[PDB]
């Protein structure tokens, strides 16, 4: 429903990086694009944010064909690229209000946003500390917070734990679960395998640019009697 | 068209065997379902001939669905397992009267059956020799034979030229190509990479049962600049 790629290619220089993939997200859950580095990943949530084209196949977010209708689409999503950062000489809360300033001009709009987002961040007092003062793990939170402050109805974030120690990438976990628990849908990118059973719902696993199974994280545990991910991807691809 | 494979999967034992495969075969061609020892293509192809059932998925064959119709499903196609052997104290001819008899009791209808059947194997006078003379070739031919014998709309053929030496692997593919050309659907399974070219229009390459690319033989040689499928297959799977 939420999305749905139907053989999806995409060539970038000599490469076929995407190689007729397909697979569907279910509203209102977190779903996980999982693989190794190199598998293609970050194309294809570039493809389904519209920001990129296929070469061929079919993308839909909310029965909106993204190559047909991108306007309708982009009213929909909001992306988060990867090891996003945000402008250091400004506070937490003055980065907030100058991004929510893109997104519109009233300044009812531009609280909300505001708002939404410190709360999301969870960063308490130091939201009014200079952004050159923040942890690599309060950067991702507050920028997490940016993307999801708009209220998209999907939310595609590349990489959202990357580079994070065990308590910031648990923090920022629960900001995902909490929101989709909210009804956001989520398409994640990752290729920490481990963690993936933590966070996501449903998953794509993807090598060299295929899709090589899919399922809920239970069922794939199930069906190669996997205790974990890991396993099931190297199970599945050697 | 002819055959349409839609999320297949198959447990035996333990083993997810097929991982959720899906592929197509186009009316009146010749397909490849293309990958090493172990991918499942065996499996594969019989389930198509309705000789083992999904665990889940779709297949129709001519549009009939297998498991809703597999009547109507068998009046269509003709299966032949790998390595088929004949009965050995019989001549030629005699074991494909023998066989027609299974299939009907009018003797116009053996009798079609056998003559088509002598004028595929091209056997010449040898056709009238015992089956324990032939060479391994010669038994392969009048299996082919054999299977065609019955003009099936599709023909599934199960590794049709392995053990084969240079020449009888050749008249096999001619065979199978003269075949297709008067209308014949063939679906076979072959793990030589490099003879899948001067046989197949299009291909399915499988690999620990999941279909990691498809394609005309031309346009995966030209997607993945490969001169060889052998190529392809290598720098799709690593």
């Amino acid at each position: 429903g939420a999305v749905v790629v139907k053989d999806l290619r995409k060539r970038i220089g000599k490469k076929e990086i995407l190689k007729g993939i397909s697979f569907e997200i279910e509203e209102g859950e977190i779903f996980g694009l999982i693989g190794p580095n190199g598998a293609g990943k970050t194309t294809t949530l570039r493809i389904i944010s519209t920001l990129i084209k296929p070469s061929s196949g079919i993308v839909t977010v909310f029965g909106k064909n993204v190559v047909e209708e991108p306007h309708e689409v982009r009213k929909l999503i909001s992306y988060l690229p990867e090891e996003a950062g945000a402008y250091r000489n400004m506070q937490g809360i003055e980065y907030l209000r100058f991004v929510a300033g893109f997104y519109a001009s009233s300044s009812s709009e531009i609280e909300e946003m505001v708002e939404r987002a410190t709360e999301i961040a969870g960063l308490g007092e130091k939201i009014k500390d200079r952004v050159s003062t923040y942890s690599k793990g309060m950067v991702r939170k507050l920028l997490i917070a940016r993307a999801l402050m708009v209220n998209p109805r999907l939310a595609i974030l590349d990489e959202p734990t990357s580079g994070l120690d065990v308590l910031n990438a648990r923090e920022v976990r629960k900001i995902l679960k909490q929101a989709s628990q909210e009804g956001l849908t989520i398409l994640v990118s990752s290729h920490n395998m481990l963690e993936v059973e933590f966070l996501c719902d449903r998953i794509a696993l993807i090598h060299n640019g295929t899709i090589v199974e899919t399922g809920t994280v239970e069922e794939l545990k199930e069906r190669y009697k996997a205790q974990n991910i890991e396993e099931v991807f190297e199970e599945v691809v050697k």
